[PDB]
């Protein structure tokens, strides 16, 4: 697997340190060259200082020869010319491209899946921070929903408090409970620090419980741990733009939205654009305008501006001016999980979402897949399992008897369309996918190795 | 009393807003239209648009007739050409000038004590700063010193927690011990709202309670709640610029401080002048550095970088890795009460303490002065009794029988040199200094006609 | 004629300004609500306030009707989206765009000229500029070439001289002294005043003269007028970058080129890459580099840095070290007209040159173009006359029988292939191109009337 | 002479280029690293990288020690405090700072003239360009006048023309029919060399020629040269600001100004103000503003705006549409001696104007300094002769014994307050001050070792 990122900043860099290994070569053009030195000290991988989209800079990243093209570049301008003079000169395959702009993807359609401008995938990291906010939404109680390149599973995770199922009950005394649907615990994060899931792991306060459930049936899954809550009714955004806007959009025909804008010239267009949205113009730390518009009322405020510390502030005083949840827009992933927590609901990074779908498309015909649940050295992951019995380590034999690396905790099985939650009995099918978590994302090469064959 | 405030920024603005009233004619001068119609909209005062340094712009405010002028632009070369010019063409008295730069400090003696740049009094927010921080160094466990234009009397704040002296203990369950040393609550904020100490107020956790204490015994009365926690050893300090660096070498004789400092030529410079620090060059949010510098051992972690974001997300990453107690250097006092209290132990603005320290120059020669505790529209202040029984409404009668307006509360009197905890039958005395706190800084000059007495 | 502009600067705005007009609608499209609104002030035009290529943007500014499509952003990688966005969502007709990257024109061939990137025409400022000096070089004496028609047409602008062939001479009386040639003074500017060329028109020194010519014939008029000079032997150009190192390629195997470069690194790197030049580690400031490499000798001196100033100081301490001619690039193209002639023999602008060839492409498409000459000698025109004798004014008519306004000089006209030099008793047959000079730009919209039929 | 300049901006950065040199120490304070290195390259001088007015920068630069501090940084403020702290703490001798705030001008004596703020030397760019314009009226035909020793001697600068008193005359016989009046030519700039003035000089036509003369005689020798031409009568400025309102004031009380001023609120101000001026609310380049206020009968054309693009622009105009003379306001001082002489007589540049008056600081406090004239027709210096016979190789001499370097003339000698246009018979006296003109830089520190005595 050959891959070039085009553009060295948070998000091709953050992708670079997730793909370095044995099966991938990773080349990273970039024009600054203080960005490149940096990366190459701690990382496997090739250099080139240029201009991403010249035929001469991609030349010499390999582009004829190469098997990905990832275009994280500062311009969605710059990522579409590299892919178009890529594709033109070299015929380079499977070419991702991330666009900021909702402009172009309202044409999507007519500009790339037409091949008019040859990008394959297009990341959209506006519109996936939207989607993923919405979706949360749908599940009141839920704090994360964690999503694998098989669509099929997912993790939701929750805010054990004093007084409430979790809080006190160890996991071996949850699993008493068969009521209906069974789950079982992928993660746990205290403190900010992962805990490996036992049986004997004592759930206290404030922990972020992670629990295995099939896409299609989180609602269902949360209702059964009496975790599920009332539906949110008052939404309130904070910030205009594209995000911001966005949202309202999708959330105005089913909730109840208020979005404040500071702009006036800005306010004036959205009021008129959102239909079922009542938009006032005013600052977001305006203690009498959030007053006034009740915000002891609302259900969730979403701070949604480009400023973290705008959003944060904002954030702190609607928590402390009565908001039942507060969510912000944190830039950078590594805040995220710093901010999160102690008075902030939850926090979300346009950047993660970037590289967690980049993540999908690239670890696809790989062994193991990266989660978007990822914390430090903590990631969720999904294997394959290839091969029978006779060629494999883990096709045949039981779950409880893998030799998983330290720290590793196999949470459910997906064969097929059926999403198995994992026992110590359950047998490894071939071609299973096998979802695990790890305390330490340094073991994901061993559980590799673990899952590659021998050759057959 | 007729005051010129040169620059409207946030100290000039803020300062202007605290001075609006009868006894006070304020104009504000700045070159930005945009902040002079903001200011007056909401405020009573003159406005000038021009160059503060301009001898017709400052003749224009009227520099030959007012009492004092108050420098406060965005640069100390305008603030001492304004000092200049107003001083030579104006004859204008009482000089105030906000200098930043610590070079011209070094010289202040033989720079402004001389005359030479007609300065009467330097506003050092850096040196401020450093001197405040230092000086909760000085009272472990004490949250915040308030500070009044009377030196002789303060302010202590501290957090009760559970299984603490405090918590549980209403106000008047606390007067039934008195060994030693006798406090008053003067103050009460929880979840960041005042409350008025009564007799019957119920102290709940986390709530941040200030009690009355002479200036040179805030260690004894500390020492009589069972509040005063062992002396700090390990103090580890965050961004080596001016107020870092200051801070260090007025520390590393009495401990054993570690300080942090990104740029590795500025901090080579800073090994050799701090002889007794040991200064690393590496970034605030590397959890490598600050765990091989042991930060579970450090009992201060203080974030002194310009970047509220990189102070906020460091010492959250601090006190997450064990560090006893963290502080923040926050620009804008607006945010200090709000990202306060909730795992960030204090915040500091450079702002605010510039802002207390003018207080007390212009509230000098007035019947009040605020003090530097202001929270929102809450505020400790001082007032002076002039006249006798004859002419005042408050000389004479009893604190318990004096027409306060709402939500005030007499907390101590100074009388000489003497700081009298208040008690409902304590009577005023002339030109005694009466310490109020007020839920609502609306009430004072309703504070100031009841202290005002009538025409001799 | 609906055209759309992309991108309001020096280049756009230029552009915008020499067709605003009366058959002509304009539309800028712009990312800065400055600009715009300093061209809405001086022109009537529809300007629109968004990314370039953005498609509602383009599709605000109308790209699904627009004719023309002209590409002058800040940026190559937005100019190419943009024809990108407007060929495929609304089949834009005639997408011009400016493209500096070298890069990309190495790839020239198979990135626009096969429709994967729908350039139809590329404008690269670097290139052109490259090849004005090159034309300059292969006429000494020339101090500037502007073209006409497709090209088909140049002006040679000389400079008048004591001593020489065309002071002391009425324009009239050097028709009649020259024998198997033909040429006619098409502008003049003497003091600081442009001079309409007529017949009693006595040439006086340091004159600059344009002559009308035949593209293909420039070398035998100016030869004919005793104002073609021997070729130049000695060619010394400062700065070796893209157009540093171009012209050296274009000039050193046919003439004797030196190079000075002050980036040592770059200069090493030229050094292998030019085959024929010196290329020379150095200031362009530097004295005893000028005069150890024989800068009295230098034929022709010229300065090809990023730098103005850099320039200009080389220049004239080239000339004043004894260089014959030198020559600068001048990026402000305000200063232009002033730097040329005195001291510094000629100045060259990338900007300028940019606006020329995309007018180019405005008289190919058979739209007339205003220009205005160097230091205001004449604004120039060329326009087509369209109709026949019923239904326009101009068509049939002999030029000594059409009322022109006054400053007005019609210089040749061109039939085809076929490049006539006006005179009174050529006649004006239909669809041909008039190419005219006029002193003042205020009888600019007069023309149109005459050339625009019932 | 140890010397200490804050700020190495253009200013900053020429003043050091002018003085750098065997009898000087240089030192040069400057925020930015960059703008110190590149003059650390070029000249060997000590560089402080700083605040200008921080009292440690101010010590680490020797302020306790230096001969002379010059404040030339981007704020009045900084000029003012950095004065001041090194008054204060160090008692650094003659301070000159620059102001350019008019504001603080206009309290000149009560905050400067009495120490208050410790600049013992203001230099207000603005005030000292609109004295240079107003001298220039002042002599109808100057293109340039230039100020040498304490501004008591002065330099004519005059273009020659065809059918002119100074064409065709060779030097010698110009002293020769001359009858009451005594002068000297300094230097000429002919094509584009600089020509050393010998008595077998003939004067060639488009010559710039430099004439000495004492400064309260300049009239006297223009007129006899048959080169003072008849007053100026109608004036037209063009930027009603500090200049263009300075300058207004100055002329309208004995000239006939008109005043544009496309900033109308500033034009109703200036209507007021201007007692004698007509102001009129319009763009300096709209023709039918400038037809209707006849523009061909203008003297001259003054184009005082902040945008040299405006000025340039406007006056080309002004000079097409027939305007006797048109002078412009040029802000970046590389282009100044291009753009004058061609279409545009006079150009003025307030940085320049600057650091001429920094050096007329440097000719009182005798120390010899170099300064390059108008295309590079000669750098001129002007030099103390120290010393007796005994300890001099030039005192006692008379000029005709005296080696100069080659392309080396003396112009004049200024002994007290009288000035002696030098001859060969004129012998140089102790402590005299020699104005010389070279036409290279390289001979320059050679000259000085003639005045240094032993
Ligand atoms: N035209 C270009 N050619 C090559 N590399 C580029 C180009 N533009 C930017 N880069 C590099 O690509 C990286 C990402 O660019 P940024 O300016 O950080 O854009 P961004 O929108 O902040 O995206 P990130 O990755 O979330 S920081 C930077 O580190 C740049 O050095
Ligand atoms: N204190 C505030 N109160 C209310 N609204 C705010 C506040 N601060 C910012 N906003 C709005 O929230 C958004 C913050 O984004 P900015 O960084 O200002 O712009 P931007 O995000 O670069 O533009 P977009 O939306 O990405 S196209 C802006 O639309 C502001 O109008
Ligand atoms: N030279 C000047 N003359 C007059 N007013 C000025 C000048 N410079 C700045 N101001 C105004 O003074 C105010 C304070 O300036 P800022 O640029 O905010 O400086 P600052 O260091 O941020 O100080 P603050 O008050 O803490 S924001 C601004 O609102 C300016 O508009
Ligand atoms: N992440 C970080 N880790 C460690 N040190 C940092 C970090 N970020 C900033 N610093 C240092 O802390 C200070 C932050 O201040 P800056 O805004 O960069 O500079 P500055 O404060 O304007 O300069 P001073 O100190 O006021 S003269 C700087 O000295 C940095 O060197
Ligand atoms: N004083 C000088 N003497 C000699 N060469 C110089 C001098 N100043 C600048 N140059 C050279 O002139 C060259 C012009 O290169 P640049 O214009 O900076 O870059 P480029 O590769 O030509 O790209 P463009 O077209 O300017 S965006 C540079 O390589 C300089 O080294
Ligand atoms: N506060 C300061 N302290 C020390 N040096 C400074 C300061 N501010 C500017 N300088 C230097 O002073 C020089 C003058 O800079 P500018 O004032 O920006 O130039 P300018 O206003 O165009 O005036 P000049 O000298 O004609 S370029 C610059 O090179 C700066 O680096
Ligand atoms: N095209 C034009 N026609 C007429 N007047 C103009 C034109 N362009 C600019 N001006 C005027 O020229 C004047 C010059 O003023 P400015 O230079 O902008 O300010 P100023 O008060 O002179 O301060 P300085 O010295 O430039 S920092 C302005 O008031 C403009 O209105
Ligand atoms: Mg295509
Ligand atoms: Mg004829
Ligand atoms: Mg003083
Ligand atoms: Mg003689």
């Amino acid at each position: 697997m050959k891959i070039i990122i085009l553009g060295a900043g948070q998000v091709g860099g953050t992708l670079a340190e997730n793909l370095v290994g044995e099966n991938n070569d990773i080349t990273i053009v970039d024009n600054n060259a203080d960005r490149l030195r940096e990366l190459q000290d701690k990382y496997d991988l090739r250099v080139v200082n240029g201009h991403a989209s010249h035929p001469d800079v991609l030349h010499e990243a390999g582009a004829q020869d190469a098997d990905m093209l990832v275009a994280v570049t500062n311009t969605d301008e710059t990522n579409m010319a590299a892919c178009q003079v890529a594709f033109t000169l070299f015929n380079t395959p499977n070419r991702v491209a991330r666009i900021r702009s909702p402009e172009y993807l309202a044409e999507k359609e007519a500009l790339f899946k037409s091949g008019a401008i040859p990008v394959d995938h297009l990341i959209a990291p506006e519109e996936l921070v939207t989607s993923y906010i919405e979706r949360l939404i749908q599940y009141p109680g839920a704090l994360q929903v964690v999503s694998f390149a098989e669509q099929k599973v997912s993790l939701v995770a929750v805010k054990a408090y004093y007084g409430g199922p979790l809080v006190g009950n160890a996991l071996s005394a949850l699993r008493e409970h068969m009521p209906h649907i069974d789950t079982r615990v992928a993660a746990i994060f205290r403190q900010g620090r992962p805990i490996r899931p036992q049986g004997t792991t004592i759930i206290e306060a404030d922990d972020e419980v992670f629990f295995v459930a099939a896409s299609n049936h989180i609602r269902s899954v949360m209702s059964e741990l009496q975790r599920l809550e009332k539906p949110y009714r008052r939404i309130m955004i904070v910030g205009g733009g594209n995000i911001g806007a966005s949202l309202a959009k999708r959330l105005e025909q089913t909730y109840s939205v208020k979005l404040i804008e500071r702009d006036y010239q800005r306010a004036e267009k959205l009021s008129e654009q959102l239909e079922n949205t009542i938009v006032f113009c005013g600052d977001a730390a305006d203690q009498e305008l959030l007053t006034e518009e009740n915000i002891d009322q609302v259900d969730v405020f979403i701070a949604l501006t480009n400023e973290d510390e705008t959003n944060i502030m904002s954030a702190m005083l609607a928590k402390r001016m009565g908001a039942k949840k507060v969510m912000v827009l944190i830039q950078r992933g590594a805040y995220v999980d710093l901010v999160q927590g102690g008075v902030i609901d939850v926090a979300i990074s346009p950047q993660q979402a970037t590289i967690s779908a980049l993540l999908t498309h690239v670890r696809r015909a790989d062994i193991v897949n990266v989660s978007s649940l990822r914390r430090g050295a903590a990631e969720a992951i999904e294997a394959v399992a290839h091969g029978d019995e006779t060629t494999s380590k883990v096709v045949g034999r039981a779950i409880g008897d893998i030799k998983l690396p330290p720290g590793t905790t196999i949470g459910a099985v997906v064969r097929g369309e059926e999403v198995l939650i994992a026992h110590d009995r359950t047998v490894i099918e071939q071609d299973d996918h096998v979802v695990m978590f790890l305390v330490d994302k340094k073991y994901v090469p061993d559980v590799e190795a673990l899952f590659q064959p021998s050759p057959f």
